[PDB]
């Protein structure tokens, strides 16, 4: 429950700190939407992470399912971020994430 997400939340937060670590988390399934602009796939997501490197994160909301985790964050320039992740073999994949600020 709390722990898995913590790890999952922390991993994303740690991935926010390390741009290349973020590149690892992505799969071809990954879909990202930012300001009406869409990024989809392994390569495209890694390409997104580089742009995000140019940037105090607060977790406003969190939801838990065994397979998948839905997380809603506050980015602080202030923005709101929603992330959906699925746990695969002790590793976490970013199934989707949308940043609407």
């Amino acid at each position: 429950m709390s722990e898995e997400a913590k790890i999952a939340i922390e991993l994303f937060k740690e991935a926010m700190k390390d741009p290349e670590r973020f590149k690892e988390m992505c799969s071809p399934d990954t879909r990202i939407e930012s300001n009406g602009q869409e990024y989809r796939g392994s390569e495209e997501c890694k390409k997104f992470a580089e742009e995000m490197k140019k940037t105090e994160v607060r977790v406003e909301r969190y939801r838990s399912d065994g397979d998948r985790f839905e997380i809603e964050l506050r980015v602080n320039k202030t923005f709101r971020m929603e992330i959906r992740m699925r746990k695969v073999n002790g590793e976490f994949r970013i199934e989707e994430m949308r940043l609407h600020g």
